[PDB]
């Protein structure tokens, strides 16, 4: 019943599906919640600040000063709920204090230091950062 048909039905005939593929293997990450920091020592009196910036894939702005280190994670907004300071005084490291400071739209790391020290910044994955503060021994 009709004239010529195919008026709104061209005639694409399917023959099954391609949907079965399980896109996934791993969970997502390891410390994958939201932006956070950690402090530890490694080797010999080195102050290691670990940084977990979830949703930041690139490199922060690290400012190396003798007084302190300033990392700025541009366009990474740290919740004030995650901003914590680690006093870490007398850990026998060149780090005097670790401070995760939320900035307006950025995240700022304030890693207070003193004297001569050495900064080795590491990225373990896009989002997981690490700052190894060695004492520059003279």
């Amino acid at each position: 019943m009709g004239s010529s048909h195919h008026h709104h039905h061209h005639g694409l005939v399917p023959r099954g599906s391609h949907m079965a593929s399980m896109t996934g293997g791993q969970q997502m990450g390891r410390g994958s919640k939201q932006t956070n920091i950690d402090f530890r020592k490694d080797g010999k009196n080195a102050g290691i600040i670990e940084l977990a910036a979830l949703g930041f894939a690139g490199q922060p702005d690290i400012s190396q000063q003798h007084d302190h280190i300033i990392v700025t994670l541009k366009n990474h907004t740290l919740p004030t709920t995650l901003q914590r300071s680690l006093d870490v005084a007398d850990f026998k490291t060149p780090v005097q204090k670790v401070t995760l400071k939320r900035l307006n739209n950025d995240t700022q790391l304030i890693i207070t230091t003193a004297g001569n020290w050495e900064l080795v910044n590491k990225s373990a994955a896009p989002g997981y950062f690490t700052f190894q503060v060695l004492p520059k021994k003279q």
